[PDB]
């Protein structure tokens, strides 16, 4: 249920969906793999929102864009607007809590 | 005057060298980028101090290795030991005044 974002198609990703979340991420970077299963499982729980991941090395221009620098970046997007984020691995609740705010 | 390091060529680095200075950086990241300047000035000023800069896309097993996420990661090393850091782009002040108490 998790999209995999790229240059081409992220603006479409937080346009055509009201409440996103982005998980940006590196291979290298312990915390973010560490994170992934609990974003993944995040995504099943709530099919009202939209997930997707954005690979950091992939899509160089998405990530400079939005001035990323620490990881993981989660990004909360409403209305195609970053409304909030979370640098650095945290639990599932302090995403879910954040979750709830938006829906 | 700085060096590019890799995963085979890391740990002698840090070995041969008594004091070493090591920028974690990855090309996607913009305060990296505008860092990397600075660092090399430095490099210049203080060639009693190892420089070395290790691209995390890389040489992802060093990245792992010392739990690196937040970029830049500016790794200061002494004996082999890591023994501070700076977490982000920094003055070149903040650097310089860190170098001077290594050495």
């Amino acid at each position: 249920p998790v999209k995999h974002l790229n240059s081409k198609n992220f603006d479409e990703f937080i346009t055509k969906n009201k409440i996103v979340v982005v998980d940006f991420w590196a291979e290298w970077c312990a915390p973010c793999l560490i994170l992934a299963p609990v974003i993944e499982e995040l995504a099943n729980d709530y099919p009202q929102v939209a997930f997707g991941k954005l690979n950091t090395e992939e899509s160089q221009d998405i990530a400079m864009r939005y001035g990323i620098m620490s990881l993981p970046t989660i990004m909360f997007f409403k209305n195609g607007e970053l409304v909030d984020q979370i640098l650095g691995a945290v639990p599932r609740e302090e995403i879910e809590v954040r979750l709830k705010s938006l829906l």
